[PDB]
């Protein structure tokens, strides 16, 4: 739960993001190269609101506690970091484009089954993630996934079931787009996208952006959020995933429903993704 700093030897950067960074550290106090992997989040930013954001952070890991959530091992002590469990098999955007031969559907489903029961569990801690994406999703075994990156979670207080606030555009919903209004709902949209993300092995070719970018063509002087947001009120959606089962896809279109109140909870989602596989 304490990491001692001078124990912890740097190796590789895993991090891949803005305002902070994962590093892939080797907890070795005997100093011989044979303690256990760690990954260690620290913000390159200092200051008194991103200091605050990253005791939030801390904070909401520490009290999770899922076989679906990565699992938080501690803080750094030194002359402070966050230290969380490392996966070697790293994100699952990468993974299914590694391994998509052998991944069939009922795989696919059972990701998607554990990604669901994991935000079912955020949702009854009244977390919001904020940042659903394959990318941000990790591989703990052939048959297990967990996910990661709390950066941009917050915590919904009692008395509200939103709350009002830089990922890429594809994963918001309209409303976060439109108002910058993030609950619970605004993750079942984004949990969607991750769906179609899944049932496209992650292909770059097909991506929520190479495909919504295409949808939207090149507006006059319009800007490109104006443009998505036009898009998803005509009520244009991603287009299936090639070979995707019906299913499937007609789940992800209850995700994308316009408007928060009409998307299925996670709850209802769970049930519905064990019955197809
Ligand atoms: C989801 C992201 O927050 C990612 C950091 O980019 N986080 C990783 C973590 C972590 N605990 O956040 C753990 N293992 N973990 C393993 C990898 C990784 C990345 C590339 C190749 C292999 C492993 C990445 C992570």
């Amino acid at each position: 739960t304490i990491f001692e700093e001078r124990h912890l030897k740097y190796i590789s950067q895993l991090g891949k993001g803005n305002f902070g960074s994962v590093e892939l550290c080797r907890y070795d106090p005997l100093g011989d190269n044979t303690g256990a992997l760690v990954a260690v989040k620290q913000l390159q930013h200092s200051g008194p609101d991103q200091q605050r954001d990253f005791q939030r952070e801390i904070q909401i890991l520490k009290a999770l506690h899922s076989d679906f959530i990565v699992k938080y091992r501690g803080v750094s002590y030194g002359p402070l970091r966050l230290v969380m469990e490392y996966l070697p098999s790293g994100c699952l955007r990468d993974f299914l484009q590694r391994h998509r031969a052998r991944l069939d559907a009922s795989r696919l489903l059972l990701y998607s089954s554990q990604i669901c029961k994991g935000m079912e569990y955020l949702g009854s801690r009244r977390c919001v993630h904020r940042d659903l994406a394959a990318r941000n999703i990790l591989v703990e075994s052939e048959a297990h996934v967990k996910i990661a990156d709390f950066g941009l979670a917050k915590l919904l207080p009692l008395d509200k079931d939103y709350y009002v606030v830089q990922s890429p555009i594809f994963w918001y919903a309209p409303e976060s787009l439109s108002d910058n209004i993030f609950s619970r709902q605004s993750d079942v949209w984004s949990f969607g996208v991750v769906l179609y993300e899944l049932f496209t092995y992650c292909d770059k070719s097909c991506s929520p952006s190479a495909e919504f970018l295409r949808m939207m063509g090149s507006e006059r002087d319009v800007p490109a959020l104006s443009r998505l947001l036009e898009l998803l009120e005509e009520g244009q959606r991603l287009p299936a995933p090639p070979a995707c089962p019906a299913e499937v896809h007609e789940l992800m279109k209850l995700c994308w429903a316009p408007s928060p109140q009409d998307r299925p909870s996670f709850s209802a989602l769970g049930p519905q993704l064990d019955m197809l596989w």
